[PDB]
């Protein structure tokens, strides 16, 4: 297809790996890039222990207002918001905020704490169908994008099916989806990745990743004006340890997409 062609050739400027997912709401139509191969997830993952927390608070109902307490040995290396409560308390709602908007590692650590270390955020992505989905380390060994590991890792059609999932469909209550949605609109890392390819008229809720190997991901779920949503995953990573990130292979990519 003339998408694939245009996605192949950018790939081939780049030099590294591009793997891409759409899916169309308005008849469940899907483009593939690389769909099945695995790729590093690095900070994308924070949307499943995000909403394995949100999972959780349907039956505890008060859960994300419990307080957890900030201390220094909990800090690791990128805690933009952590770093302004330590030695005091955020509550599971807070550290979810932080997660997915600022890209918090401490955050994301607690959350993984709350369900019972990285075999219960895998346990969630199971539990909604996605038989992908894997997480293996906490923060921030979860980054070292290894070529071939396949610790940390999911494909572009399993992201791209669970992302519509949590937003669009009914895996979360309506309570919880409209919450993860909120949080992903709300997102301040994302305006050179996805976005930077879109019309600006366009809504976007999405979460970045990066890492290693100039691992440079991004997931979004899009609302164009007056037609159905689309849901868009975009990961990329390229073959030296110390590659800079690409944002714009990203943004490139969501704008051949845009023109189908």
């Amino acid at each position: 297809s003339a998408v694939q062609q245009k996605l192949a050739a950018l790939e081939k400027s780049s030099g590294g790996r591009l793997g891409v997912a759409l899916i169309d709401t308005a008849d469940n139509t899907q483009v593939l890039y690389r769909g099945d191969e695995r790729f590093p997830m690095c900070s994308t993952s924070k949307v499943m222990a995000a909403a394995a927390v949100l999972k959780q608070s349907e039956t505890q109902k008060q859960l994300l207002n419990q307080p957890v307490e900030i201390k220094p040995a909990d800090l690791v290396n990128y805690n933009p918001i952590a770093e302004k409560h330590v030695n005091g308390t955020m509550t599971l709602a807070e550290l979810s905020a932080a997660a997915l908007q600022y890209s918090d590692n401490t955050a994301m650590n607690k959350l993984i704490a709350q369900l019972g270390g990285p075999g219960g955020v895998t346990a969630f992505a199971r539990a909604i169908g996605d038989e992908t989905f894997r997480l293996d380390r906490t923060e921030p060994t979860l980054n070292t994008a290894i070529p071939g590991d396949p610790r940390d890792t999911t494909t572009p059609r399993a992201m791209a099916q669970t992302l519509r999932q949590l937003t669009l469909g009914h895996a979360l209550g309506e309570t919880q989806r409209a919450q993860l949605v909120t949080w992903l609109k709300g997102n301040t890392t994302g305006a050179a990745s996805i976005r930077a390819g879109l019309p600006t008229s366009w809504t976007v809720g999405d979460k970045t990743g990066s890492g290693d190997y100039g691992t440079t991901n991004d997931i979004a779920v899009i609302w164009p004006q007056g037609r159905a949503p689309l849901v868009l995953v975009t990961y990329f990573t390229q073959p030296q340890q110390n590659a800079e990130s690409r944002r714009d292979v990203l943004a490139s990519a969501a704008r051949i997409i845009a023109e189908g």
